């Protein structure tokens, strides 16, 4: 019954999942004046041509755009991974005010919005397995602001009508999410965790550095969404974010000068 409201929110989550106060917690703030550049990481390399979307999900926390990821169609690579990473399904999590919404921070600064791109390392086979490992997982996160609208979004918005309330499923094929990346790759990595529950300290995040812009009318429709199911009293699904964990002995580097 972990969520993002009154009573069951991110500072309760360790009654159940006690590692949500472990070493390696995600999200984290960004220093940029500690973070360190570090000229051994390698630019990163998003194969994302052959990306096949099938689905999109209401799971009661976000939505989630699923592919398949049953061969190497959309992978991610090099930047500070070794070996092949596949993308498995991406969601955002965002505010009910565009001075908040997003997960990691940037010098104290919440974004509007973040994309989370999921990808796990061939090496186990599957996400389950992946996720019991400390490299298991490659998180490709990119920071949303309000401006002008994105048009590699439109579609994801037009159809989040469809499922409005969780449990509900919509077909959504042919979905590429190259029109969700910025310019540049440039980029930011650390240690960390899933950011929802069980919490499995098995990322690899890769932060960039350039915010997307979207519309103010397209944050306005992700924030109709709901938390409940059909038939229930409606809760809008917004502030579905974790807030910055303990940093502890990590160190962040920045792929840049
Ligand atoms: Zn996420």
């Amino acid at each position: 019954h972990w969520g993002y409201g009154k009573h069951n929110g991110p500072e309760h989550w360790h009654k159940d999942f006690p590692i949500a106060k472990g070493e390696r917690q995600s999200p984290v703030d960004i220093d940029t004046h500690t973070a360190k550049y570090d000229p051994s990481l390698k630019p990163l390399s998003v194969s994302y041509d052959q990306a096949t979307s099938l689905r999109i999900l209401n799971n009661g926390h976000a939505f989630n755009v699923e592919f398949d990821d049953s061969q190497d169609k959309a992978v991610l690579k090099g930047g500070p991974l070794d070996g092949t990473y596949r993308l498995i399904q991406f969601h955002f999590h965002w505010g009910s005010l565009d001075g908040q919404g997003s997960e990691h921070t940037v010098d104290k600064k919440k974004y509007a919005a973040e994309l989370h791109l999921v990808h796990w390392n061939t090496k186990y086979g599957d996400f389950g397995k992946a996720v019991q490992q400390p490299d298991g997982l490659a998180i490709l996160g990119i920071f949303l602001k309000v401006g002008s609208a994105k048009p590699g979004l439109q579609k994801v918005v037009d159809v989040l009508d469809s499922i409005k309330t969780k449990g509900k499923s919509a077909d959504f094929t042919n979905f590429d999410p190259r029109g969700l990346l910025p310019e540049s790759l440039d980029y930011w990595t650390y240690p960390g965790s899933l950011t929802t529950p069980p919490l499995l300290e098995c990322v690899t995040w890769i932060v960039l550095k350039e915010p997307i812009s979207v519309s103010s009318e397209q944050v306005l429709k992700f924030r109709k969404l709901n938390f409940n199911g059909e038939g229930e009293p409606e809760e809008l699904m917004v502030d579905n974010w974790r807030p910055a964990q303990p940093l502890k002995n990590r160190q962040i580097k920045a792929s840049f000068k």
